[PDB]
């Protein structure tokens, strides 16, 4: 219902100009955005999003990478939002979602999404302060809800 | 096996939120052939009868109202597995119209025909003779 | 002022060529409202009288089949300066529907009213008033 | 150089779905994001942002129309970016923003500063130091 | 690595006016475009083609209806350019080319090869070595 | 009628991607492809399709531009197709045309078009062979066309 998840374009994608495309994908679903900003993370920043990879290989490098540049950063509200933000941005990823139609390597797969609300939440308040979230009133509400 | 119909309709919230440009768009882009079209206010009775087969269910009433608390657009297309393909566009992961467009099932955006039984009925029921155009199109024999 | 409409057809190369849902998703998307729509092949009847004050000219019979040719898609759109909206919308410079699709005058994918005046003609000749609908869409607050 | 402009999508756009295309129209330009934030505009900062226009008689519904919603504000990077930034949102023709998507001055969907002056001042307006991010696209010897 | 796939669009593709939006998908994945030609191909040259499907008893409808018109012979280049070639055309879901644009197997507005095996055959049938060119993406390290 | 215009996808068009966004164009608008090949100019074909230019100033630095890596070249057939050409590409270049849409620099503008019929029969013989260009039906072609 005030379901929220966590959206972010990572540097690939804002570099190769699909932050847009992305963003308009959500909105024509019938999403609601209601936090937004755009920043290049930090050393420490990288290292705290992929916390749970630091026993994982390689950690090093995703966490130069993805603070080697500017990502944008969402919070998207609405019914089911978290298991339909994981399904518009795909995986053997298809054709109609954003790694399907963007994306060609792991390494390089353009965006990022909560992959629960357990995660969402996390994510959203590790990203924005409680007052950069804003709240407010779709005029299509009853249009996409019953 | 290329007179074959599908009827498809796009709901009230389709319409209200601009869709119907883009929906008649997939078809036509897909191959097929559009030969009735049109857009009215569903009555109650209008509602009730296209739903006449979930008359018995607890939210049918429910279901009947929203069908006619607004316009609808009907349309019939005409081609080889279209009934089939139109299912197949409406969708639900994305690519699809569903897909794209819609969260909720009670707001699904559009209908198709799930069998070309039921599709002989909902043409009929919603269409007269006269209001479907029969003609050839040009690109017939690039596309079947 | 919002009560204002417009007549718009897709002529029968625009069906022809799968333009129909295009235009009409062009309309949408600019914030006008459909309240009519119907596709059906013109009788040589309805091309003369559409193209009524056209019937002195050498080309006319050449145009009045033309359009009867094939089917065409009739539209009436409602909003501010729709006429006008709709003439513009309609192209030619790329970002119009001729600009974009068309290369001859007599080969020009839509039509337009030109005026008010030919407006309230071109609907009333094409549509009866039971096939208008009338509805208030939800996003009327956030267009106008 | 690395001028900038500063471009916001008024709350009729963000309701209607537009901050994407917008931005990616921006995006497919060759235009470089270096700011971006979602807000309601209090009345008072509303007031500061429309400060040129505090004698114009429409300045009071400009204030409310622009504080009744979020908006989405943002700083582009790039040669020319502020005039390229007017064209681009557009008597407008299609193709544009205004062109495409909007039918009356008063909800005319988004906003970009008119002059560099203006832009500066809007930037440091709307948005601190902070806020903006600094980076060099890899397609910058491709676009310049 | 720097692995190659054959895409050709059939002539249905062509007359339809597929090509740009079938070249721009590829682009739009990542994948690098490395050799193009538009021809029509000699009944010889469809045999040759479709050599693996000579025991077929519909080899013969496809020598004829691939030398019917005009093609657009393609080779792109990428990592799993092959398998995401094939991917990308697509039973067939929305989203895909064919998902999108074909109703009919006999019909299905492009080809890609099946396999690195088929690519290399494809490709050498084709195009000779001089057709083909070899350059480096400015955006390589954003792909890959 | 038969009229043909010539037009290229610059290197920079090519690198950015927009060699399918303007053949869809083109496509879109009924005119007809009768040729299109992809290559990278070698000094020469770029001084000669330059050649006007060889008492213009900077002659060299265009000259390495345009052969500094692959270009898209086509031929377009249909009524008006050189103007309607140029009208699709744009100029100050309004936004719906290809270099309004895509371009912001001159030196960096995407694409060129034949100015007149004069000179896209030049271009298309010093680019292509006869064999290289199809003569083929458009079975759309009395839809386009009186």
């Amino acid at each position: 219902s005030s379901e929220r998840t966590f959206i972010a374009v990572k540097p690939d994608g804002v570099q190769r100009g699909l932050v847009g495309e992305i963003i308009a994908r959500f909105e024509r679903k019938g999403y609601k955005l209601v936090a937004l900003k755009i920043l290049q993370p930090t050393t420490e920043q990288a290292q705290g999003h992929y916390k749970d990879l630091c026993s994982k290989p390689f950690f090093p490098a995703l966490v130069k990478y993805f603070s080697s540049g500017p990502i944008v950063c969402m919070v998207w509200e609405g019914k089911n939002v978290v298991k339909s933000g994981r399904v518009l941005l795909g995986a053997d990823s298809q054709p109609g979602t954003i790694r399907g139609d963007f994306a060609v390597d792991v390494g390089r797969n353009v965006c990022h999404g909560s992959d629960s609300v357990e995660s969402a939440e996390r994510e959203i308040a590790f990203w924005f302060k409680a007052d950069e979230i804003a709240s407010w009133t779709s005029h299509s509400v009853s249009q996409i809800y019953e």
